[PDB]
């Protein structure tokens, strides 16, 4: 099965039967637990949306590549609000030349350490065969309306042997997502009155790919492998007057139609591979090195997150981010039957950012200990962690896995997070299974940073109408969350029936503050000696929910499946407002004819629930208006199918969204001056598409 309690795999075969127009956050989210949403409620930068894992942010949610971390999200700027205007980390992969993606939700994925207190999603390419072998993906989309972005796509690979102990295999994709027009949400935005008469919330950012991976593997002894690779990856947008507040200038209507940011990104890795007499063996070195140049942004209120137009022009934020990892695996024959896992694991995150840390103490008046001008750019952290598994059988079909993780943060201290998972054979076809961990969140370099600095003449501070200033905090403490899963399932004979509840327990979530923690002393005016919030830890919150599975085989040729998310709660337990904003629940549905040896058809379903906005405001104040907007529950469809017409070649096409139910970014979630809220109608969702796709290979 492809659904166990905790974890989902998805395969090949399913990427070719769901195409995905380019990220594969489009296939991902259709798991149980997932949800594509932004980070907390702001609604800021609503239209990227990423991979978000039971509730807990999509900075909890680890992406990995064949087993080694993407980090390249952590070069783009945190906001007040805590979002990145940054597409994620799953687009960085080309759809077709992957194997398959693992998704691992909860207490199984604690014992991965930093940021998977969501969950690991681990995308795994494919690998060189036996003899050479070698393919060719085109896929190109084609919606109802015009307003919205095509997408097309072409991915080559290429793998085999060279010597009897020597093998290769390289991949290189193409592609291209059109934005969505300037214009496209016009009609449907918020009020917008006054000096922000005409501004528009914008739809989708376009985006334009260049990824060329390499790889050799050598296994210079029987019991001894060596593999090196390198990536080469490129995504420079196409921008549609996407701005934090969805407030306009001169300079972002000039820019409708560019490239306004560019991340590069380069990795390279080491991985040597050993199995003898005593068991396994891995270890990799990987350094990732992310550019991340855009054009500058302002860092002041309402100028927070729109191009600075005194400040003209593009910077370059990078970051350099270095990974090593070591194991063994020992298989034990003991009092009980068992498998033991022994590691280190050591990283580095640089980070060099020009722009970031310029907000100057001017207007607010000056900060005793933080300079105004020619503040640092640098920011780092190291942790080193130590770590061992086991996996014990205590009568066959039973297994217990204890683990202890320990982590030591240069900055922040030591982190020990310890994990228990259990699975239980009740009769050969129920299944029960209960995992309990703490899992661990490393602060980001921006909240961390006390050079970081952003400014707001009232609107954004909270409980209060004066400037203030907010700050990094070196004194942070982690954030930590004991995640608990408790599971059932039935399998035999392809029908699959299970439900889990999950709960948790979120410690010292980071968040801009509540309190002053001091005021500034000097500046201009009303806005003198203003308001210092740092970044503070939250110290409770909780989130809770169900995932279900339902698989039946109608018959032979068919096959009827379904995965169900219910949100159960999401709560600040400060504040309580909630943490991100999801629907209520998620089924998705497919149903699977296998017509013919050769023809196969797919029907899909997914409803959303209702979806709420916050409640409160930036101040902590009740909103009213336009921003308690809901979102009513709705419905996309889809047909799709694949017709292979060889061996060596198939052809797929099909329409995503048949009933072309359609919405539309009226702007962020809250009121401010000139632009009323939107409450929960923050993104776009595209309308019918039609699609093709073919794919050739030896
Ligand atoms: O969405 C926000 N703005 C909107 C809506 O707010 C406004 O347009 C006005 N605004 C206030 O009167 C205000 C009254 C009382 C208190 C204020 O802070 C006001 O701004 C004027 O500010 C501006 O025109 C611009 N703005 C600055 O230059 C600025 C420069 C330095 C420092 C600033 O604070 C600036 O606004 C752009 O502002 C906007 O478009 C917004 C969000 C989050 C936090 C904010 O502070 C926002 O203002
Ligand atoms: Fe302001």
């Amino acid at each position: 099965t492809k659904q166990a309690p905790g974890v989902s795999i998805i395969t090949a075969e399913d990427i070719a039967k769901r195409p995905p127009s380019n990220d594969l956050s489009q296939i991902i989210r259709t798991m149980p637990g997932v949800n594509l949403t932004g980070n907390s409620s702001s609604g800021q930068r609503g239209n990227n949306r990423q991979i978000d894992i039971r509730g807990m942010g999509p900075e909890n949610t680890l992406i990995l590549v064949d087993g080694k971390p993407v980090s390249s999200r952590n070069s783009v700027r945190y906001g007040w609000r805590g979002e990145r205007d940054s597409r994620g980390d799953t687009n960085w992969v080309p759809a077709d030349q992957v194997e398959r993606i693992e998704v691992i939700r909860g207490p199984a994925a604690a014992r991965y350490g930093n940021g998977a207190a969501g969950g690991v999603v681990n995308i795994i390419t494919k690998q060189a065969g036996a003899e050479t072998h070698g393919n060719l993906s085109v896929y190109s989309n084609f919606p109802q309306h015009k307003a919205e972005g095509a997408s097309e796509r072409m991915s080559f690979g290429l793998n085999g042997p060279l010597t009897e102990n020597l093998s290769y295999r390289v991949y290189g994709n193409i592609a291209k997502t059109d934005s969505d027009d300037w214009d496209i949400n016009a009609g449907h935005e918020s009020n917008r009155t006054g000096k922000q008469a005409g501004t528009l919330p914008a739809g989708r950012e376009g985006v334009r790919n260049k990824d060329i991976d390499g790889l050799l593997s050598w296994r210079l002894t029987p019991e001894q492998t060596l593999e090196f690779e390198a990536g080469f990856s490129r995504q420079g947008n196409i921008y549609t007057g996407d701005t934090q507040n969805t407030n306009s200038n001169n300079y972002v209507k000039q820019m409708l139609g560019h490239e306004t940011n560019r991340m590069y990104r380069e990795t390279y890795s080491v991985t040597h591979r050993g199995e003898w007499d005593f068991g396994s063996s891995l270890a990799y070195l990987q350094y990732e090195k992310t550019r991340n140049s855009r054009i500058n942004e302002g860092l002041a209120g309402g100028t927070e997150g729109i191009f600075d137009p005194n400040n003209a022009g593009f910077y370059t934020a990078t970051l350099r981010d270095l990974t090593a990892h070591g194991e063994v695996n020992l298989p034990l024959h003991l009092g009980y039957e068992q498998t033991l896992t022994l590691g280190s694991e050591w990283t580095e995150q640089k980070l060099d950012d020009p722009s970031s840390n310029t907000q100057n103490t001017e207007e607010g008046g000056s900060i005793p200990g933080l300079a105004g001008k020619n503040r640092s750019s640098s920011s780092s952290a190291r942790i080193f962690s130590l770590f061992a598994e086991d996996n014990i059988e205590l009568m066959p079909g039973t297994m217990l896995t204890p683990g202890l993780r320990w982590d030591h943060h240069d900055i922040v201290g030591d982190n020990w997070s310890p994990s228990l998972n259990l699975s239980h054979a009740l009769t050969e076809r129920v299944t029960l299974k209960a995992g309990i961990a703490r899992a661990y969140k490393a602060p980001n370099l921006y909240q961390l940073n006390p050079d970081y600095l952003l400014y707001s003449r009232g609107a954004g501070c909270y409980g209060q109408s004066t400037s203030c200033y907010l700050r990094g905090n070196d004194g942070l403490k982690a954030e930590t969350s004991v995640n608990k899963e408790l599971g059932i399932e039935y399998s035999h004979d392809g029908l699959v029936a299970g439900l889990t509840y999950f709960r948790n327990d979120y410690k010292n979530k980071i968040e801009s503050g509540l309190s002053p923690v001091d005021h500034a002393s000097g500046g201009k005016g009303d806005y003198a000696n203003a308001a210092i919030y740092q970044w503070e830890n939250v110290p409770k919150a909780v989130v809770e929910g169900l995932e279900g599975t339902l698989t039946l085989p109608l018959a032979d040729g068919l096959k009827w499946s379904n995965n169900l998310t219910y949100m159960l709660q999401s709560k600040n337990k400060e504040t309580g407002d909630v943490l991100s904003v999801t629907p209520r629940y998620t089924l998705n549905s497919m149903l699977d004819w296998q017509a013919t040896d050769d023809l196969s058809l797919q029907a899909t379903v997914t409803w959303y629930g209702k979806q709420k906005p916050k409640k409160y405001d930036y101040h902590g104040d009740r909103v009213t208006g336009s921003a308690n907007d809901q979102l009513s529950p709705y419905a996309i469809a889809g047909l799709g199918g694949t017709y292979r017409l060889s061996k060596n070649l198939s052809l797929g096409a099909g329409v995503d969204n048949l009933f072309d139910k359609r919405l539309f970014r009226a702007g962020n979630a809250q009121g401010v001056v000139g632009i009323d809220g939107a409450g929960a109608a923050t993104y776009n969702e595209p309308g019918r598409t039609f699609y093709t796709s073919l794919t050739a290979s030896f």
